[PDB]
C-alpha cells in the first residue's frame, strides 16, 4: 500500500527480517502487528553475528527496539 | 490472532510460561499472570536469567513494559 | 482478572523489593504507588550485589527508572 | 493517600532533601517546589558527585526526567 | 514550509539515511509517514563506506532517524 | 508557589543563569525565553567546561530534554 | 524577544547558516530552510563535521529534533 504501516500489511503472512537495536534480529513470519509497530512472528528464529542462537516459535517483539523491517524468506 | 491486535498473543498466552527478554540482556521466564497495554506484565514462580543461567528465583513478579525487547511462548 | 497496576495495589503496606535501570536495588514497605509507577516506601533501604549501601527512611522512586517489583 | 506518592514530596516542602540523580549525581538542599513531572526547585542546593561537593548551586531548578529517587536530608551533625 | 514537507519532495529520489548508532541506509525513497517512518526501494546499508547489505525493500522506523540527506551529485 | 517550578525560570528572565546537559556540558548566559517543556534561549552564551569558557556562541537556543539543571548564578 | 517563545529564535536564523549540535562532540551546519515544533528542521549546502573537520557533504537535509543539543549561528566564509 501507501504509508509505510499500510504498506507494512502487504508482508502479512510472509518471511520478514526485524533489526533490532544492539545489532540483534529476528527472522519469522509476520502474523500481527499495531501501529506502535510492536509485532507478532511465527517460526521466528535469533540471529547474532548471521548465525540462529535461538528458536523463539511465536514471538512478540516490541516496536520500540525496531530499526528496520525488511522481507525475507 | 488479529493481524491488527498484536497484544492478543499476550491473551493466549495468559496461564502459559513465558520467556522475557530486556533490554540489556536480563531475561525472565514465569508463568504469565496478567498484562496491560504497555505490556507490563505479572508473572509466577518467576525466574532471572543472566548470560544462559538461572541467577535469582523471584516468585511472583512485575515487569515494566517499557523495558521489554520480547515475550515468548518458546518451546 | 488483575492488570498489573491494579495487582500492585495487593502490595500495599507490605515488604518489596524494587530493582531498577543500572541494577541498583531497593527494599522497604509499598505505601503508594500512581499509574507511573512512581512509588513510596518506608523503610527503605538501597543494595547493590548484596548488602544495604544505604537507609533511606521513606523514599519516593520515580517509575521510569523501574525494571521490576517483587515480594 | 495510596494513590498519591507526590504528596511524598509535598510532606517534604521547605525541609532538606536529598535528589539522587541517573548517573549517580546527587543534590542537596531544600525543597521549594515542584510539579506532576517532578521538575523541582531547590534553595541553598549543593551538588555532589563521587562522594563530595562539587558545587553550591544557591537556588536550582532540576528537571524531574533525571531523578532516580527522593528522600529526606539530614539537619546539620 | 515545513520539514514534513522536504520529505515529500524528496519521493522517487536517491536519499541517504544515517540513524542513532551510525548504522547507514542508501535507496530510493518510496513512502513515508509523520513520524518520518520511511520506504527505501534498492537500499543497500553501509558501515564505513562498505556496502553490508543488499535490503530491496525496507522500512525503516523514524525513531532512530539523525538524517535524512539529498546527498550531492556524482 | 510550590506548584510551579518553572516560575523559578520566570523570575531569572534577563538575568544569567547557568545550565547543565545531560554527559556533563556546561552554558551561560542571560535567560532570554522558554517553554513549558525547557527549551530556552540564552544571549551572549558561552560554553563552559570547569569554570572556563570553552566556546564563545552568541545567542542560543537549547533543548530541553537534555537539561538536568538551571541555577540563577 | 518573546519570552514564552523560543522557537523564535530559529525564525529569526531563517535563511541563515546555522551549527546545530548533537548529542556529543558532532555537528552540522549549513543554512536553515525550515523547522517544525519538534525541531526537526531542514538545511541547505550543509555538512557534517566531527573534530571540526568536514566528514560529509548532506547538500539538503533533514535532520531531527530529537538528537538536537543546541543551535546557534554558523558563520560566513572568512
Amino acid at each position: 500500500v501507501q504509508r509505510p504501516l499500510d504498506a507494512l500489511g502487504n508482508s502479512l503472512n510472509s518471511p520478514v527480517i526485524i533489526k533490532l537495536k544492539g545489532d540483534r534480529e529476528f527472522r519469522g513470519v509476520l502474523k500481527s502487528f499495531d501501529l506502535h509497530m510492536n509485532l507478532v512472528l511465527n517460526d521466528a528464529e535469533e540471529l547474532e553475528d548471521g548465525e540462529v542462537t535461538r528458536r523463539l516459535g511465536t514471538v512478540l517483539i516490541r516496536g520500540d527496539n525496531i530499526v528496520y523491517i525488511s522481507r525475507g524468506k
